[PDB]
């Protein structure tokens, strides 16, 4: 377990801007990364307010600070002198990615299983319990030790999860003024999300370029699955497929 931290890769004039999920870090979208800059590609990974620390941290966060982490991200290239912007994120990576697509110049998106349907708060939160649980247990703490760092923490109410649900809905509902060519991926059997926000994006999108990949045997964080290495090459040759300079 390498300590979270933002990441950086230097190369080419392209630039990709990579976003992770909720709960998640820089580590998730980290070999994607050094891919694309195999390839010649530019690449930056903000990590999200509250995330890459402690769990308990992250109750104080919600998509209001992300987004500026999301921004600040996209500026970190600007400043960088890189003009020609494409953004890949994972989750609600991709609902950040698609926000982008319509606040800012954007060359290209990805949006590698994104939600545009709502989970319950209870839902969400036992995702929350269940990431700060293995993130103690990843801590090297011993199984009883966890069981009441675990008990403090459900002490703390999380108000974030509703502004989430918010996020999504807003998201969903612009998703008609997307005009950048956008490249759908999603995990066919989804276990954390309902796979079908895939047609959603696709089809409410307005962007005269777009695709959809469907991968069959990938679970919600598919960066991190099985079908990694085809998933790189099919963002690849999206990437390529844009015009740039």
């Amino acid at each position: 377990i390498v300590p979270p931290k933002p990441f950086f890769f230097e190369a080419g004039e392209r630039a990709v801007l990579l976003l992770h999920g909720f709960t998640g870090n820089s580590a998730d979208v980290r070999m994607l990364g050094r891919f694309l800059e195999s390839k010649g590609y530019t690449c930056h990974a903000p990590i999200y307010s509250g995330h890459g620390v402690p769990p308990e941290a992250l109750t104080r966060f919600g998509p209001e600070a992300w987004w500026q982490d999301v921004m600040n991200g996209y500026e970190f290239l600007k400043n960088k002198g890189y003009e020609k912007i494409a953004v890949a994120g994972l989750s609600l990576g991709g609902v950040f990615s698609l926000k982008l697509g319509y606040t800012v110049p954007i060359e290209g998106i990805v949006t590698m299983c994104a939600p545009m349907y709502i989970k319950s708060e209870e839902t969400m939160y036992e995702g929350v319990l269940e990431y700060a649980r293995e993130y103690k247990k990843r801590e090297g703490k011993s199984e009883e030790q966890i069981e009441q760092e675990m008990e403090k923490f459900k002490q703390t109410p999380m108000l974030t999860l509703k502004a989430l649900q918010e996020l999504i809905a807003d998201v969903r509902d612009h998703l008609d003024l997307i005009y950048a060519p956008t490249f759908v991926v999603q995990a066919r059997h989804d276990e954390m999300i309902n796979p079908d926000s895939a047609n959603i994006i696709y089809n409410e999108i307005e962007s005269p370029v777009k695709q959809i990949k469907w991968y069959e045997q990938s679970g919600h964080v598919i960066t991190l699955d099985q079908e990694k290495d085809q998933l790189h090459e099919d963002i690849y040759a999206f990437l390529e497929s844009l015009d740039w300079l």
